[PDB]
């Protein structure tokens, strides 16, 4: 429930988030994330990004003008199937003031759990499939710079290094 | 590729249909299928039911009033995930003058190919989710009598025996 | 009980049980006429008001309710039936669904009144119709079981809708 | 036949057979009525006129022979009798004797008309009494078999007189 | 004479029924065998199924409408010949709330004795063939589960164990 | 497929008929069998009676008014059961311009093959059971004069002797 | 006795016995006549009413029942017969069957009347026919024994039919 | 053959022979009738006119000769006789004597007509009487042989008269 | 060519009539056959019925008015198929003063040869059919009293017997046969 | 019930048709049978020719003017007798744009059943006896080219092979059988 966005070289971000068990009254965690997300002008957020190794993901395609129920909460998700047609779009990420291009499938077939424990199945496509794929990768210790282009990773190496240095200058 | 509708004890109704390869200019196959279903007045139809051992499923929830592209066509489907809530619904089949309840999941995550061989991802729910599942089973040799309720399979027993005998007079 | 029950309810499929104590609960038969009156219906059995008791009530003139135009049939039994059958259109209070059912036209009958006394009657009529619908409720038989292959087929989606609607009893999901 | 038969005749103890040909033997039914009107009785059955067939007729108002009051019942069956019973006086064209007999008040019946049409009826009262009497005739049961121990006794002489009178046969 | 229909596990159901001697005045045995069957809503019955280990077999192809002389009765029977052509049909049994597909020869040639002791010869074919063979197998200690397919045997395991549980409460 | 009614003494009528194998395209043999029988005004007939040592039996219970499929055909018959009750009836035979009383059981339970060779199972009762057993004996080299009574065999002595000498005129190279 | 016997009875093959008591059982002779009249038969003998006695009765004009046109014969015996014979078509009441038998034209008869007295007589015509039929019956000879190959064969089905019906009578199993 | 032979003539004691040729010799039967007519006799047999042949003829009404009323019997033979007997006065054309004899009343007969044809016949009465008289003639039996002990003794005188006439 | 009708007990009426060969110069056999027919008030006639053991049959449906070529002639006949539908009619014969019911098929498929020799095929139905099978039966030695009903066979026995005695006067110079 | 006329090399044309059983509510079968015969400009038709291996024969000897009750129908036929006199007439058959002479007897004795199953017996003579004989052979799987003449069968070899070729284009995704 932290007011802590985390940054690139923190090793939590590379860990494996754990399955959520008790599905009740910690929707406050889901609130903390959203709050953090809303104030960091971000589109999506995973729990690892606020120091919680839990398989939680949220987002809002319209965060620029917040509204409950335009919000999308996905507990313990999995990608059941995915398309063949892929797409190189641009992505950013609240753990990186960086931005670049990453190729991911266009359409994802999903299974997940709601805020009270109930399973759902859904096809996400559009900007929703883009952010799911992003935020789902956080839950597995994959960052978007792992999926980035050889060119772009090079085109962004200095700011990867700066982020590495600001981290370096911190430990108790 | 027939106007030959099949009936219960045909051993083709038990063989596992094979995957479709030549995905063009044999929409007449699917056209035959629709016709035999239309005149027999029934909601769905898979290829095995017209003596073609191929992975083709078609249907139309609105069959009292025929309409193009109100028709559903599914080549080479597969069930990638299914709901947890299941529902006991009365069901019918063109290869059985019989009807009765079978319990199947309510919603299903689908993956199939269209008539031109393009893959699609889809969440089928409700009545459309019911028929798909009936027809998918035909592609796998599963008949709806195998999943029926103990009360119904008993209530329908004489009719089933009736149909076996009728069929056995196929040979003399 | 002001509980008409809807289709998929498992009580409608149980065997209704013989009335033993044949006196002073008449309000049970009154609860029944009252629901059947209020629900705009012609006949009523106790399983339809969630009571597994072999009781059957009706009124060919229910759009003009009048006592003693009311018929009560406790612990009934069909001793004979006419060989001539009739295909009439039926409905039921456990279903917003409708279809043609074929039942013998006339039925020889035996039963017991509100007081405990046995009787013998030849029900021929719409009385013969209803008795036969309502007796079946007492033995877990419902009119869709006797409906025609075609009306059965036609009425499948709606029947399923009631299953979906009913399944929403444990649907806090 | 203008053959009224009397008590000790053994035909009265046989079992009468079901009518097969329902037509042009309403004459048999006419003489049963004829005999019956001529001997001042209210019921009669075919064995009583020396015909071993399941035919029963009556008229509860035999003191004014009115056709529309006449009742024919061919191949009868008692489908149900009542619980409550009744001791009523009874006589018989086959016996100049009289007395009480206990029989159920109301009967549920099934029989065929003079042309063979099957009907279902509840007889109660005077007609339930006669039927039950007359039905017994078709089974080889006579009313003295069911008589009260008091009356059977009080009716010893007459019965023995009838055995006497009948024995003219072979006592020529 | 017993209203003791037996169930799967009882040991009498596996003994070899003994040949009927004294072919008379135990017609009630047969009647009480029909009685039991009639109330159990069953198509056929053998004597061991009512705890009499005698070689008696009865049935009615239309038990759903009970008429006499629609009743078939077979005493001390044997199968003199049987068809080569065989048939899988779905069978049930009054000793088992269970059901399965059993393959039997289609036509049998029978020799038997009736209710009076006279040997008869008959070719039973069809639905009368099925039932005879079922019930005959009771006279030999064969049960229908002995000839079920593996699949159906497995598929009905729990109920066979359920019936064995229930039985052990005899010696509770 | 011969028009050869054979008569009493012929040695082949005492032979054991062999079992049929080609169960197709030889209907005419059986048709000729029927034909021969018809023009001889006879009730039943088996293949040896037309000089064919094959296990084949036919008859028409109503041959004074012939109809197709009113005729009966049995290929490779066999007797699976038979009644205890016997019955003494008068029989005739096309092989013998003779008649007499032979006891055979009332009912026989049977198995055979059709014109196409599918096995059957039938109960013959009555005249069908009477004729069957007459014609089945032929397939086994059993003629009805064996199963007769001493009376009816005596009473028929001189016609068998006429038949025996008629037969010796197959090779009548002498005035006898 | 009303016991008309039919073909396959064994009694019809037995040797009847000589009448001894020649009095007051003359109604047995009438019984025979009655049996004959209702079965529309021209003749009849004691074996065929199931009486193994030597009695022969007939009325050659039986279409007109008339006493003294009837002929009774007790303990007959044939003493002479014509060299000349006749093949006439006969019936017998023990068979629904018909056929030709070659019997001599005229026979010379010795017999006894109802009361025991002997008579000598010459039978000629149809009376000679019938006598020789009925006399044969009293020696266990049937007319199928004197029939012709051709006629014997014509009536074979009918004979077997009668044999069936008989074996049946005793134990219709 | 004319004159009726009388009693002691030995021919009346020889057995007559069966006729073979049922011929156009009805003249033989006719003479017999003539002779029989002119001696006012009811019966005659061929022996009596010296024809040892088995022919018996009569006419119960010879009083008025009527051809159809005549009875011929060639080669007769008795085949049965009545048990009841009868004593009747007999007379014979070979004797002026007369007396009672006891024969059966009725006879079952067999014989041959004028053409060879065989017949069977029940003779009763006077034809039964006369047949039995003339049949004996065929067998050389004479009616005094069967006569009563009474009448035989009673008439022996007259037989002696006949016996004497036989002389010269 | 005989002018003699025949009667029941003649033994020739039970002899198998022979097949005709020489098909010419004997129209008079047929003529005399017809000649006999009219004068003996009978509808048809077969050759054995005039003492000729040869397979010939002739008739006239309308013979109460003689009309030549309204005649019908059938040499060497053979019945090749018959109706399934049977019929009972009162039949009679010129060899009997006797009449009764006989059951015969309604329609018949025939084959026969003409007076010149040529073969023919014809379906005969009704009364022609009826007359055909009577006269045809004669040619095989079958007489309508073989096919007579049990009732009419019995009802006519005296008569049939009477006809036998009648016939026995063929050799009756003797007295042992009466009339 | 097919609008499928079949051609020469079809093997069904050589099969022996089965005996028709259920004689009701299959008048359409016969009607379809008739329908294709008028549009294929033809005089005769048996059921194997429309791909029904059943013993059915129909014809109309005036089809240039189609008239009901001028149509002839023959269920389950047989030939009980045939004429001795024979005749070479020109024939053709709808499973062939081909024609030739075929010697068949002139007249035939027949038996069959109508549309309801009543056994009839009949004499066919002329155009009727010709069509029947042809059409009947189809039910026994005999084709007119088997009875065609030595001259005419050789004269028609080409067209017979063309149809063998053209039939072979049934299984011809293989183009070498274009004709
Ligand atoms: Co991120
Ligand atoms: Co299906
Ligand atoms: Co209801
Ligand atoms: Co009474
Ligand atoms: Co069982
Ligand atoms: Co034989
Ligand atoms: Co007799
Ligand atoms: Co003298
Ligand atoms: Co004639
Ligand atoms: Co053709």
């Amino acid at each position: 429930d932290e007011i802590k966005i985390v940054k690139y070289p923190d090793p939590i971000l590379r860990r494996r988030s754990e399955v959520t068990n008790f599905d009740d009254n910690l929707k406050r965690v889901v609130r903390k994330m959203f709050d953090i997300m809303y104030e960091s002008k971000g589109i999506g957020l995973s729990a690892p990004q606020v120091n919680i190794s839990k398989r939680i993901i949220v987002w809002n395609a319209l965060y620029e003008k917040r509204k409950e129920e335009n919000e999308r909460i996905f507990i313990n998700p999995s990608i059941v199937e995915q398309s063949l047609v892929k797409l190189k779009l641009i992505e950013g990420c609240l753990s990186f003031g960086i931005e670049g291009k990453v190729e991911r499938p266009s359409i994802v077939s999903i299974s997940y759990y709601d805020i009270n424990g109930y399973k759902h199945l859904k096809i996400l496509k559009g900007i929703h499939s883009r952010i799911f794929q992003h935020e789902f990768d956080h839950l597995n210790g994959t960052l978007f710079i792992d999926k980035m282009t050889q060119v772009d990773k090079k085109k962004v190496r200095p700011k990867l290094n700066e982020l590495i240095r600001d981290y370096k200058a911190t430990h108790s």
